[PDB]
């Protein structure tokens, strides 16, 4: 009647609308196995007072040579050379700045962190005095990195993103280069999201870009990007519809003040041997843009049993809404 | 009655036999957490001209020395010695060779995208003409890997892996070597799916195999091994059911048509200082096997919930059992 | 009555009290996408006998400079310097030592695997004899690692971990550092359960210890600790609640007996060219502590299908209910 029909048809309205066509509750559900392989192209220039005219090819620029599933591009230095196992005068700072001895205790620490200090005093230049310490030497010098960055060729830099996923449960596999595209096309291809949607090969300032901000800004400090790929598939569809979509993210916090340690740098270093057998490095701290490629899927298909049990939930429910429905007239 | 009773034992064999004995829908589920170690033994000989007889051990041919969770293998290379910082001339490719400097525009990137064009034309050899660029000098020649590949050896290298799980849900905790095996084993062991299935030693060789392929075929152009660890567990059983369970995909496209950069390959240097103060450095472009270790689990146990659950859907459901069976008669 | 109201309440207890309110029966769920960022800040000082009084800076220790979502520390080596590919004699082993050129056969493998015998047998020392090899030379000698660890300043190393989490499906977002703290704390922050429960900078030696082991043991033969970060969410509270929980755990086996290769240690090396034009290598055997910062979320916020499917379920299970509650009197 009026109580049970409406409400029956209802409740079917429901299920099958909201539940089912709408929210797939006749699907039963995998989660993505991922592989990434990512490879730079590209070359930046640098022109320095106390280095020169410079090239620096993805072995200078990617560091290391590989993480798995992520790339660091260099964008940003600043360089120390001929540094050798020695003592010397530290960097003045509030506590660096010593008139004697007894303002530097032997075997303790330092500001920076970068030497121990030998009890004894020396001067830093004719003006100063700081304590000595025994590091890697001379010290790195207390300086920003250049503005602009040195690397900024790199906003220039493509990197082809190859990604293999497998849905465990449902036994598809399926590559992110689609079988419709063709080798030349991805000789020359880059990735647009108007022309070019489905080309693997992006550039690093597009990406930045895409995700709202902008390459040469970030490449002074350097941070982290997230190019994230997400493969949502109803394999009831054709295996064609199964596609992954792109979307870019900045991971770190642009904000100054509530942090530590902002934008992206590290040291590494280059270690030679001068002949005499004595050993010298080169120490560079670099900043740059860390993109993490980010996979994850999702696969739902057809399943009885899902389907059955919010069927019965229906079904049990319907009891309910006759009496609801009931007591809600007058 | 024939139509009550009937019906009911069949929802009960549905719900039982599938939905519960069969399907596990008495069980809520957890997935895995994972740490993955592996360690590469072996060593490669080659000889070659231009080279000499050489040895390449662990450090010579994983690189980096570590990635978390997968390592890349040494298998080919093409190497480029004595280069500086310099200016020389570009390789004949039709925009590479050049009759003049009108041809050269200076300030542009070049072809293979090595070097930055200075507007001179320069001579490459007696015969020929190209444009100059700024780069690391000499450029690496255009040439293919050689065949068969100078790291064949590695095929008969082996990779100890080391794999560690939990279920935080359930608190369970598994390694990936089992208990019953003992560490003289683990000296001479090698996995075998016959007679060592228990064995953490996996041969490099061995692997591709397994997932029929070929090592020397790829390990001309390189590529990408999937290991895969599966641990699929009911925790209502014995801890010792628990197990992993280890197949092999090769994960990269062998079709050259349908792609960019097949095989596996990356760029990487070592860097020298010649005792003037000045840098020389050798480019290797490398190829190998990269392999993921790639682990998934799932772990089950009984709860009340769901159990309870599937019965109400059940019940709930032969209320329209008994209708679409009647209807179904005749 | 006293079977249909009792049981209807009881029911009632269980829906609302346990699979709800309890179990959380009434919310839908996500999983984590993650991005982890590691610095480490410390010096080590060794002094050695065949070395010298030295410092090691985070580009000597952290190898290499980055893992993806991983950091190894170098707390312990053993190094072998001025090698060159060339031949040498194999170490005293059973199978290393030789009384002539019978017991060398050329094109072998060796006991170590750091080396090919040339059939030649050559002497050791004055006393002894075994089987010649090409190799980098001279081969690394047997030894155990020093201890105390020669890194084991370490202890007292410092590692900033800046995570930030997003559930794709609720679209919410978080950073592991919390908006109240303030950047001058987390110049001087430095993590404790009691008084700095949000400081993401933790001590080496902290987490190594808060996991119920010691570093300075640890050290020694190295080792591997996952730090597990865990965000489980009720989105339905404030975002404020939505937080990180830290907890530490030792990862690999300290039974020597049931494993292989224990502790964390790896080969690597550093290149150099005598100016002759001829190379040499340093090979370090480092040992230390891999640390894997391992994330894994949870989120769940209210959803009607789910509330209504369980309210069916109940619905359905009551009818069960008077039955077993009236055949379980008397
Ligand atoms: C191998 O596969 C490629 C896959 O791209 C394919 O060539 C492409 O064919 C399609 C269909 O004709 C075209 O794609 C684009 O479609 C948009 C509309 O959505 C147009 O606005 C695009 O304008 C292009 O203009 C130029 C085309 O040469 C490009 O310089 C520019 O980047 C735009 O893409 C474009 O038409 C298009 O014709 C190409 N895509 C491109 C860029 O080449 C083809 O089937 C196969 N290639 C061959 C020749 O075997
Ligand atoms: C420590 O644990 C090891 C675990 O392997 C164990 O030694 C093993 O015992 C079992 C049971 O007797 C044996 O395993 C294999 O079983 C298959 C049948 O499924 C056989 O066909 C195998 O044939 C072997 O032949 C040789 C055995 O020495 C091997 O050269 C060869 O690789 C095959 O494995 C084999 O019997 C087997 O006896 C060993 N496994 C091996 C290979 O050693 C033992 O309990 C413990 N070790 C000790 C001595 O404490
Ligand atoms: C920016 O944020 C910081 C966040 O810490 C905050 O300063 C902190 O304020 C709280 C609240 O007063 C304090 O936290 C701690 O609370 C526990 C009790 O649970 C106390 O036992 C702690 O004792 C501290 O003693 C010293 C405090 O200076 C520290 O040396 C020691 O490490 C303990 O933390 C402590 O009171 C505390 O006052 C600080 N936390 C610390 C350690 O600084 C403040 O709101 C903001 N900073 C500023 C000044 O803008
Ligand atoms: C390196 O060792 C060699 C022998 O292999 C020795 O002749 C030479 O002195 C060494 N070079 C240096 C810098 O000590
Ligand atoms: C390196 O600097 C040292 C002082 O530490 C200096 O004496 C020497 O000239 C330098 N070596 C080179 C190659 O310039
Ligand atoms: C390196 O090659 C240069 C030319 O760029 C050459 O003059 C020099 O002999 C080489 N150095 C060595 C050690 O052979
Ligand atoms: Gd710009
Ligand atoms: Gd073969
Ligand atoms: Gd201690």
């Amino acid at each position: 009647g009026t109580l049970n029909r409406f409400t029956q048809a209802l409740v079917i309205a429901y299920v099958i609308g909201y539940v089912f066509v709408y929210n797939k509750g006749y699907q039963d559900t995998d989660t993505v196995l991922s592989s990434v392989t990512t490879k730079v192209k590209g070359i930046a220039l640098t022109k320095t007072s106390e280095l020169g005219e410079r090239i620096w090819d993805v072995a200078d620029y990617i560091i290391p040579p590989q993480e798995d599933g992520s790339f660091f591009v260099l964008t940003n230095m600043i360089i120390t050379t001929n540094q050798t196992q020695s003592k010397c005068a530290e960097n003045p700072t509030p506590a660096s700045t010593c008139t004697s001895h007894r303002d530097c205790k032997r075997g303790f620490n330092d500001a920076r962190g970068d030497g121990v200090r030998t009890g004894r005093c020396v001067s830093y230049s004719a003006s100063v005095k700081t304590c000595e310490v025994l590091s890697w030497c001379p010290l790195e010098k207390i300086v920003d990195p250049p503005n602009p960055p040195l690397l900024a060729d790199a906003e220039r830099f493509t990197v082809l993103i190859k990604n293999n996923i497998r849905y465990p449960k449902f036994n598809f596999n399926k590559r992110n280069i689609l079988p419709n595209i063709n080798s030349s096309y991805l000789t020359h291809c880059v990735f647009s999201r108007k022309t070019d949607p489905d080309c693997p090969i992006f550039r690093l300032g597009d990406i930045v870009g895409e995700a709202e901000e902008d390459f040469q800004i970030m490449a002074v400090r350097g941070g982290v990007m997230g190019v994230q790929i997400r493969w949502d598939c109803d394999l009831d569809m054709p295996q064609s519809w199964c596609v992954p979509r792109y979307t870019f993210r900045r991971l770190d916090n642009k904000d100054p003040d509530n942090n530590v340690a902002p934008g992206y740098n590290f040291r590494f270093a280059k270690y030679y041997k001068n002949s005499d057998g004595t050993e010298t490095r080169t120490l560079i701290k670099g900043y740059g843009i860390r993109f993490d490629v980010m996979v994850f899927g999702q696969a739902g298909k057809f399943n009885i049993i899902p389907t059955l049990l919010n069927i019965g939930a229906g079904l049990a429910l319907l009891g309910l809404v006759n009496v609801i429905c009931d007591w809600i007239v007058l």
